[PDB]
């Protein structure tokens, strides 16, 4: 429809891209994990396999309209190659993530952003112990892979993992997950680099 | 021939792409599976793998012609890709899911779209049972990844899956196999959400 | 060379893209299997792995050419991509096709055009009976996704499937193998549908 | 730096890209294979996978330069798909060749190209034997897979393999390999086709 | 924001890409490697695979600028597709190594530039005593696959492989890892090639 066309074309079509944020223009990326189910536990390699949603939110004023001017219109859908995403990533898989659903975000008018991919996620963990009462405990850190904390501050808005979409018929019971963020300074380099600690404990049902 | 190239580049060369759905002008989406077979069963991770086709339903104005002034043409064969069409997802997938047939629509002078993608899809499900003779359910939504029940609203034209193509010597005997539209809130979000949900009870032929 | 790169240029970048075959124009493939080895057997999912090479022939006005007006050219080899190609599909595949060839096309001057991918392919097949000495029969049917017979109709230069290339040293032995157009009529449309079945009996040598 | 962007430039920016060779401008492709290990061996599926480095040289009239016109420089690499490059493929493979290296090739200012990419091949083979004092051989050609011997000949500097490169703590111990060029009829074609036979005699070490 | 738009376009838009290294105008780049796991050992085919960080860094005037005529912007984070990388590999994979990073890099005002893609390669290891206490020695070389030691040359900044990520629960115990420069002439080749060898001592935990 004509004023939505009119919209996208002003957002996209007139200005070079967001070219990501910097030290004088930094960027809050918020992170939340909602987890659907351990898929695989693999012992004899030291692997666990997660199917989650990852929600991401930030904010650009660049993406700002007035709905006013464009017959009220309060946000829409895009493809996420429209637009700048986070270079949030999983700092110890152990096989490229994979993408389970459209690649769309959704853009209100403020300039929120909105983009919440399904992942299926391999990761290091030593499941030894999930076949006990006291379970095992495995965990995954979440963070930019080249902004500093400088540039892209992470937080999460609540440190429980979502675990209302669970599948109720899973292998795995979880006993805890919880989504903590971190500030670390690695021994190279003087900058922050923020990430989110996915930790989750589990044991066979 | 030239007829034909001419509607082409009017429908699709002369003005922005459709920019999807909007809460003011929403959009009906029809869809309805033909299952083929069930090709794979693993009670360890509880993944089973169906193969099936997914004819999806829609209509545009923008895509709306005068036979008469294109040499009567009535209909005609295009890529997807050159193309809106809907996010319809699967919401408990474990896999990215794999397309077997080429990505062409028919697009009809009305603007009706025809699309149907054949898949294999991997899904979340418990199978214990399928040796019995009770057999086992398994079930999957399917809904748009992005839209809520204010921009999409989704339908079957039945409630029974086609199971005229189901292969006559699959391991797997179809006891049942339904598709159901469901209107659904989910904690996570303020909007109604509409979904349709696959369920098919099977056991070991 | 010079009368080549000419013919290329005014057959491909002075015209629009040939919009595919019509009721009005409608278009002949001609298809033609080579089967190279049944390179896997699962009876425990019903699926079968065939390697082969797929013959497609067809002939677009659009392609033909005077050779005295481009220094005696009779015809030319050109990437696939730069030409419309028939969207023959399996339809009863498990998996995304495996295309083990380049994709390059033979252009003649009468339009005429030969293209013929190496593949492998799963397709549903139950192998019960491979091991005994009757074998077993697996059938799998290749047609247009979208065309009718009204826009594209097929037909086999012989029934006889080629097997002068059959793996000497294959695991299997090939007691049949044909290749037959059929004609599929539904109650819904009054349109033919038309396919090429291929058949192959075999059993373990 | 400066002499070599234009000398891309001129040579890649002023003529449309060769067109491939034809029976009036013949080209000879030269093929020699580095041999690195033989990877898998499936006496279930027949089949074995190589990994080899694979070297194809050729000349172009359209690739040559003066040095003296561009500071001296006699060579240089650019992406291989900047450049026609020949399909020259394996006859009886049974999954997609994988390639391990960058796609670069050396350009030489008398137009001659050589690019090595580094492969790894699943091909059709029946293992039996290789665990016997006799080892067992296994064989695969490689030719153009649509340009006959009149468009591109095939030739090798030598009829041995190059096994310098070859995996000293290999499972198998390689007996003899070779490269040759074969010249072959087929009923399906009336003009002759060139091949290089790669065949391969090997035991467990 | 602008600043930053500025220079991209400045460094991006206004002028040919980098054409890469020469003898008149070569490149060092130094390597790193941090291991993070040894995800697999399989003794069967003499494959082991690795997850890794691999640090690589070069400079190139062309990237330079002053950061007082871009609001004091000193570095920045671009797609790795923005600008020229090297062609460093590794030279005895047995698969395509798989990227578990997204491909961005960091730019700084002296033309430096950091890239650091993790990564999963499998390359040729014959694991045989990792059951031992003795363990076992793997090593992989990497290099350029097209540039001499003449265009490219490598250096590490230490011969020690960063341990500090290494995954705490592995199923290996790291006896030692090495990384080191070392130049190589090769029948093949006239001129000698530059590589880092990692070398990497393990055992069963
Ligand atoms: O020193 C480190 C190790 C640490 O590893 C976890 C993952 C990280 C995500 N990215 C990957 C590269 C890294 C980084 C950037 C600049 C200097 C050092 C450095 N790293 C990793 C680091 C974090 C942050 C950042
Ligand atoms: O937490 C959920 C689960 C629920 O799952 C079914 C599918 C949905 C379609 N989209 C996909 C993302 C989702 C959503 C957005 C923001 C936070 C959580 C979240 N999801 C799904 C949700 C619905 C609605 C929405
Ligand atoms: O009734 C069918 C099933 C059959 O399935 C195999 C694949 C086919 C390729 N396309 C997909 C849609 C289909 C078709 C068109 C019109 C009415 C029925 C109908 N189909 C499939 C059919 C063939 C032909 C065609
Ligand atoms: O236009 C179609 C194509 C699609 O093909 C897959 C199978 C289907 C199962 N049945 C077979 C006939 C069909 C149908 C009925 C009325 C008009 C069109 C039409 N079809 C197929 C269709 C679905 C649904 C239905
Ligand atoms: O019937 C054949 C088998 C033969 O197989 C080996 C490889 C060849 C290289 N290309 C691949 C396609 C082929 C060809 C073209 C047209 C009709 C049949 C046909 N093929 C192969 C043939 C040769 C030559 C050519
Ligand atoms: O014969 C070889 C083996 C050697 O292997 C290690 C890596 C090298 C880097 N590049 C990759 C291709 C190679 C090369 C070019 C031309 C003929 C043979 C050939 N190779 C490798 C060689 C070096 C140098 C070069």
């Amino acid at each position: 429809q004509a004023n939505l066309m009119r919209l996208k074309s002003d957002l996209f079509n007139r200005s070079p891209m967001y070219p990501g944020p910097t030290k004088d223009d930094p960027l809050t990326v918020t992170l939340g994990f909602t987890l659907q189910d351990i898929v695989k536990v693999d012992s004899s390699t030291n692997e666990v396999d997660l199917v989650y949603y990852e929600q991401q939110r930030w904010k650009l004023n660049s993406l700002m309209w007035d709905p006013n001017e464009y017959g009220n219109i309060t946000d829409f859908r895009t493809s996420a190659a429209d637009i700048w995403t986070p270079d949030i990533t999983a700092y110890s898989s152990t096989r490229p993530v994979q993408v389970l659903s459209p690649q769309i975000a959704v853009v209100t008018h403020d300039g929120s952003v909105m983009f919440i991919p399904a992942q299926r996620l391999s990761f290091m963990c030593d499941p030894t112990g999930v076949d006990s009462e006291e379970g095992v405990t495995c965990a995954v850190k979440f963070g930019s892979w080249v902004y500093s904390g400088f540039e892209i501050d992470l937080k999460t808005d609540t440190d429980q993992v979502d675990l209302s979409s669970y599948y109720a018929s899973s292998k795995y019971e979880i006993l805890s997950a919880t989504q903590t963020r971190q500030v670390q300074h690695y021994s190279c380099c003087p900058e922050p680099y923020i990430d989110v600690n996915l930790v989750v404990k589990f044991r066979e049902r």
